[PDB]
């Protein structure tokens, strides 16, 4: 798991995200969809977006990026004790949206990339390592719930 020093790194970086939730959210979803256009196919809501310029122009996509980062932030702030927050998310993503764990890996890479792009000075390799560990813990706990419900992978 994460050391206290590592949680400190994660939580101090997150405060920088909270200074511009919509901007980070929009950048992360666009990075995901450009890097892995197969992920776009899971969203009936967005699958009509064919080009990067169309994604940037979508107010609805920006709104969902706020939804995603708000939910992720609430989880990170629980410092590993996130069972009540994580369970409804695992439920809906396994049983309704049908999102494979690999796509959670892809969005984790997108988050790291955008944090680096927006915060090149402050987001050094130690914070990157710590953020990677936090996102791994998130995936590990979701995967456990997926396995319980008989989805896993
Ligand atoms: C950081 C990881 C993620 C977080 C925190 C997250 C959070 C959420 C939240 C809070 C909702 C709305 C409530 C719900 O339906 O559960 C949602 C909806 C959804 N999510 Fe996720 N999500 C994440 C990753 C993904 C990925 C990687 C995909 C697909 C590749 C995905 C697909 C969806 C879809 C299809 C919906 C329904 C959207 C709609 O039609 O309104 N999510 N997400
Ligand atoms: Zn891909
Ligand atoms: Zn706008």
């Amino acid at each position: 798991v994460l050391s206290e020093g590592e949680w400190q790194l994660v939580l101090h970086v997150w405060a920088k995200v909270e200074a511009d939730v919509a901007g980070h959210g929009q950048d992360i979803l666009i990075r995901l969809f450009k890097s892995h256009p197969e992920t776009l196919e899971k969203f009936d809501r967005f699958k009509h977006l064919k080009t990067e310029a169309e994604m940037k122009a979508s107010e609805d996509l920006k709104k969902h990026g706020v939804t995603v980062l708000t939910a992720l932030g609430a989880i990170l702030k629980k410092k590993g004790h996130h069972e009540a927050e994580l369970k409804p998310l695992a439920q809906s993503h396994a049983t309704k949206h049908k999102i494979p764990i690999k796509y959670l890996e892809f969005i984790s890479e997108a988050i790291i990339h955008v944090l680096h792009s927006r915060h090149p000075g402050d987001f050094g390799a130690d914070a990157q390592g710590a953020m990677n560990k936090a996102l791994e813990l998130f995936r590990k706990d979701i995967a456990a719930k997926y396995k319980e419900l008989g989805y896993q992978g």
